């Protein structure tokens, strides 16, 4: 599965971070509240807990379900 350019487009089903971790689900606040909502990036496709860029990083990533790491960039290839 990949992404390309910066992964803004990316709109794949990805869910895990670069070390393992499970993504949270963006309508969560919990463990980690935040504010990269569907109601905030209506373009994003913030759906579930796969992995997206809102905010157009270098690449795609995710809040984690760990408490102690509050995000992490994707386990994903550059295509």
């Amino acid at each position: 599965d990949c992404y390309h350019g910066d992964g803004q487009s990316y709109r794949g089903t990805s869910s895990t971070t670069t070390t393992g971790k499970k993504c949270q689900s963006w309508s969560s606040m919990t463990p980690h509240r935040h504010q990269k909502t569907p109601e905030n990036y209506p373009n994003a496709g913030l759906t579930m807990n796969y992995c997206r860029n809102p905010d157009a990083d270098k690449g795609p990533w995710c809040f984690t379900t760990d408490p102690s790491v509050r995000w992490e960039y994707c386990n994903l290839k550059k295509c």
